[PDB]
Formats: C-alpha cells, sequence, structure tokens
C-alpha cells in the first residue's frame, strides 16, 4: 500500500547524458548509438535568440565547433544536421550504454519521467504530465536544456520529450526527439503565452481508483451520473471532456474495485461541486491529475 | 523555475539491486563490494513470522540455501551472518557496479530517495522523508522488502534505509544498513501502532522559501513572531518545535530571499491559523514538509 508520485528508474537514461558546447553555450545532449541529440538553440548567442535564423546560424558552424563530452571524455563529431528544432551530431563512437529505445510523440494527458541535467550530469528525476495546453510543469534552470522525458517498458526506453525553454510564466516547453515542439511554441526569446491549463479528467479518475485501492474512500457517494451530465460539470471546472475511450481505459480499475466508471464520475462531480472540506485523498488536498490509468495499474501491481 | 518532488538519479543504486531467495520467500538485496544486504525476515515462513526467533531459524540455513541472482546470473554465497535485522551474504564476486558508498543512519525530518524493487528489479523511484514517528509513507507491495533509501553527494551514495515492513495502517517501517530499525518497530507479524505523525516544521519553512523563490508569494504577510510564540502555534497544530539549529539551517534561504526566518515563521503561523482559503502554494493545497532546507538549495541551484 501507499501511493506515490513515482518516476521510472533513470539509470538507462543517465548512461545517455552528455554535455554539448557550441561557442559559449553549454547544454545537455542525448547520446544514442552514434548520434547526439540536443536543442538547436545551442548555436545561438544572446543577441541571436531574439529572432534567430537557425539555417543561417548553422552555416557558420562546423563539426569541430560542437564539443561533446560524455563524463570526462571527448566525442569526435563527424557529422551534424538539423531536424526541426533539434541538432543531430553524428559521433564516431556508438554509446556503449545505449539501451533499447524508441522515439515517441506523446499526447497531452500522458505522463513521463524527466531526468533533469546540468553540464551533461544528472541532478534529479521527477514525474511529469504533458498538460492539455502542451506545456510541462517541470523544474528546470538555465543549463537544463536538452534534459529528456521518457517512459520505460521493461528494457525499452521511449524518449518522448526534450527540454527547450521556459515561458515567461515559469512553465516549460519542448520537443519530441524528432525536434517538433509540443504545442505552438517556437524556440525564440519572444513572449509566448500558454493556453488554458485544463485538468486531465481521466487521470483524476484513475487517481481516485488508486485512493480506493489504498484505503481512502470517504469521497465515495451513493450517486451516479451520465457522460453528458458529468461533462457539463467538467466544462464548468475546466476539466477535460471525458469520452468513452477514457471510460474504456479505466475498465481494469473499475473491475478491480467493483466501482463502475460513471459511479466514480459522480464522486468526482460532487468533489468538484463541494470541494474536499478540509480533508485529503492520498495525502493530497487537491485532485491529482498526473497519474494515468496505466500508472495506477503499474504502481498498484508492481510492474518492473 | 518550477519546484518538484525530485528524487536522486537512481542508476548507481539500480546496479546494486539483486534478488535473494531463501526457501520460498523472494525479496531484494543490496550488493556492495562482495556483500549482499537483505532483510533477515527472508528466512521466515508464514508461521514463523508470528513470533520468529531469527537465531534459531538461521541455524537451519546454510550458504547454499540463500539464492542470490543479479540480473540473470547467479552469485555464489561463501558466507552469511546476521547483523541486527539484516543478513549479510558474503559472495565470491565483488559487484563490478559498486559505487562510492556510505551507510548512514538519518534523523527524522531528513529526506531520501527510494528505489522500489520487486525480484531484484527496479520498478520506480520516489522521494520520501523519515517521519518524526520513524515511519515512511512509501509505496511498497509484497516483494518490495530489501528496497533501499539513499541520498547522493556527487559520486557517493549514502544508503540510509532498507524496507522491511508495512504496519497495519499502510505506513512503512525499516532499518538503516546496519540492520537497526528506525523507531521502535520489530520485524514480527504483530500489530505495532505508529506514534503521532507531526509535521516537519523546518521543512515546511524551507518549502515556503522555495515558493517565494519561484513566484508564489501570496502567503507573505506584514507580521513577525518569536521562536517561543511560533512554537506555541506549532504545538497546537502538531508541528515539530522549531529550534535555533533549524533557524541556522534556513540561513542560506533567508539570505537569498531577504526574508528573515522569524518573518517566514509568522507567515507559517497565519497559514496554520487561517488555512489556504482555497489557494495553492507550488501547486499544493497543503503545507509540504518533505523538502529539507538542503533539498531546496540543491534544487534551486542545480546541484549535480
Ligand atoms: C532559463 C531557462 C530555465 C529553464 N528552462 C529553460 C531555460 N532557458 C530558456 O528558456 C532559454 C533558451 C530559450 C531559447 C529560445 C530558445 C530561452
Ligand atoms: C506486504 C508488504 C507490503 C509492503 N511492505 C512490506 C510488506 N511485507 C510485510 O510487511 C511482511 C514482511 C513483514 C515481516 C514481519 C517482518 C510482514
Amino acid at each position: 500500500s501507499g501511493f506515490r508520485k513515482m518516476a521510472f528508474p533513470s539509470g538507462k537514461v543517465e548512461g545517455c547524458m552528455v554535455q554539448v558546447t557550441c561557442g559559449t553555450t553549454t547544454l545537455n545532449g542525448l547520446w544514442l548509438d552514434d548520434v547526439v541529440y540536443c536543442p538547436r538553440h545551442v548555436i545561438c548567442t544572446s543577441e541571436d535568440m531574439l529572432n534567430p535564423n537557425y539555417e543561417d546560424l548553422l552555416i557558420r558552424k562546423s563539426n569541430h565547433n560542437f564539443l561533446v563530452q560524455a563524463g570526462n571524455v571527448q566525442l569526435r563529431v563527424i557529422g551534424h544536421s538539423m531536424q526541426n528544432c533539434v541538432l543531430k551530431l553524428k559521433v564516431d563512437t556508438a554509446n556503449p550504454k545505449t539501451p533499447k529505445y524508441k522515439f515517441v510523440r506523446i499526447q497531452p494527458g500522458q505522463t513521463f519521467s524527466v531526468l533533469a541535467c546540468y553540464n551533461g550530469s544528472p541532478s534529479g528525476v521527477y514525474q511529469c504530465a504533458m498538460r492539455p495546453n502542451f506545456t510541462i510543469k517541470g523544474s528546470f534552470l538555465n543549463g537544463s536544456c536538452g534534459s529528456v522525458g521518457f517512459n520505460i517498458d521493461y528494457d525499452c526506453v521511449s524518449f518522448c520529450y526534450m527540454h527547450h525553454m521556459e515561458l515567461p510564466t515559469g512553465v516549460h516547453a519542448g520537443t519530441d526527439l524528432e525536434g517538433n515542439f509540443y504545442g505552438p511554441f517556437v524556440d525564440r526569446q519572444t513572449a509566448q503565452a500558454a493556453g488554458t491549463d485544463t485538468t486531465i479528467t481521466v487521470n483524476v479518475l484513475a487517481w481516485l481508483y488508486a485512493a480506493v485501492i489504498n484505503g481512502d474512500r470517504w469521497f465515495l457517494n451513493r450517486f451516479t451520473t451520465t457522460l453528458n451530465d458529468f461533462n457539463l460539470v467538467a466544462m464548468k471546472y475546466n476539466y477535460e471532456p471525458l469520452t468513452q475511450d477514457h471510460v474504456d481505459i479505466l475498465g481494469p480499475l473499475s473491475a478491480q474495485t467493483g466501482i463502475a466508471v460513471l459511479d466514480m464520475c459522480a464522486s468526482l462531480k460532487e468533489l468538484l461541486q463541494n470541494g474536499m472540506n478540509g480533508r485529503t485523498i492520498l495525502g493530497s488536498a487537491l485532485l491529482e491529475d498526473e497519474f494515468t490509468p496505466f500508472d495506477v495499474v503499474r504502481q498498484c501491481s508492481g510492474v518492473t
């Protein structure tokens, strides 16, 4: 028992972190096979970041200008290319610590772990969720760019995120491992405002099932609702609309606890309308939305 | 910016996790140098756990009864001994992945990361705090015993905890790496109730400084207090008494923000007396006490 914001073990990702320096900017790179992946804004100076033309900036850069260091040893750069907002540095040595890996572009609502890094060195690991406005509420300082987000299925690491920037509101923006930004953000020092940060309804429900499984049941009520009635309530409180796809994914949790999905929606509805009244659920005084139904099943079953 | 419940990177600890089987019980072991550390209750059967005599139980066990497997390879056991509530299995091979390490017995209020494991395999990593009642609010299922708690200083892993049991209240109990239980708990299937779980005052204050550093300032007030006045309030709300030692450790945070420690205590006092009034601090609707002043400084500076 006990329910925690758990991140994946980070060892397989630690073995891929390298430091990339270009000119006077140092950030993190991801070394997989003979390729180092890093944010293309590594080639920018402070003046360049206001309105950068990456194609023009990259012309003045050669393989020897990109300094890649893994631990205390230097990697020889034999090729460089730009793929959207990421640079791919072909090195002459394949990373001996390369795990089985995939590059996946996640959907908003999905969760992942972040290995925050500085100068190619890991500082910590935490669990995140891609917000419905395509931002992440991370913990990143200057030098953390190139830190990656990932999920693990037994031995395979699915890289889903690479950190690029902090918006003026302190929230974070970045790309998948193909260089495409999540959301409408661009890698430029310009004010870009985030859209409405709605709550991930299916995740809150999965977390409510995790609470029932672990003993916290006070919020269970004698009511039920319909998908349309629930969604009227969800709209009012800036919750994501729940679909039958979301109900389908909650199926294993509904089966284990014996509480029908719509019954849990009615409990969630009363919680939205009345609040917690000074009480807590899983040691939290607010409704947690950064546990997917898969994370709840994984944690409550002990998947390694 | 952004403030997250961050765990240490777990790679160095993943390389030490092994599976230990004795008879029909399988749990986790920690392989450092040529020694495997695991909970001594691995030698117990269900009937034994009610009132076990570990010295008597250990007499009927030989080196060959302890099956140690690291990944898919078997370790040869050449010695076994009991040190308090942990068994030390001398193996003929030193762990090639042994990091620089120390065994430390932490004080309540101190935080650490837990690499939850099942069958010698890591499932996840989360941040914990040793509660003032010597329990931990973890996330552990059957098979997770032997999972360890640790902190990291650059390259040195300080092992501070080894998981042993779940109390009937769903909270967790365990030992330091010398086999001594934190608190008054014994490794026996008997009801053992936890003491008052007070809030770690110095940690809440450190988290309030982290909130000011990251933009959340609404809770700052025009008041101040004294250590004795604050402690009257802290006693009422089951908060740990604050000492000048705690004030000393908050010094770097007080210096960075320019908010005197006692001024922050007055803000905390008003928060205890009035509540959050539906507001949040660092995305939390309750006062977080599992960030030490050291964790706040580390995260807010980017220590790797
Ligand atoms: C200062 C900081 C903190 C956290 N995360 C990231 C950063 N860095 C940035 O946001 C910088 C590089 C960005 C360029 C437009 C691409 C501006
Ligand atoms: C079932 C479980 C779940 C989480 N953590 C731990 C456990 N296991 C236990 O508490 C068992 C082994 C204990 C023996 C008295 C020493 C009883």
